[PDB]
């Protein structure tokens, strides 16, 4: 298992384009991947789950992954978030 805590910086939080790209990026990896905010946890490859989570700008989330590529799956998401989704 690999886990990281990270702040969401972009205006939209995990909604619309960023959310789609987030799931897109997570879906590149074989690991099971999760996104947690305040005790609620969802599959990072699930757009309905991401939506349910209601992650807005400034929110700190925990990303976790378990699988053969868990470390680089998390890194890919960390990098996507820190770059504000390619901005």
């Amino acid at each position: 298992m690999k886990e990281v805590t990270i702040e969401i910086k972009n205006k939209t939080g995990l909604h619309a384009r960023p959310a789609a790209l987030f799931v897109q990026t997570a879906s590149k990896f074989s690991s099971q991947i999760w996104v947690e905010k305040d005790n609620k946890k969802v599959n990072a490859k699930s757009i309905m789950g991401i939506m349910s989570l209601g992650v807005s700008q400034g929110n700190v989330v925990k990303l976790s992954a378990e699988g053969d590529d868990e470390e680089e799956a998390i890194k890919a998401l960390v990098d996507l978030i820190e770059s504000k989704f390619g901005e």
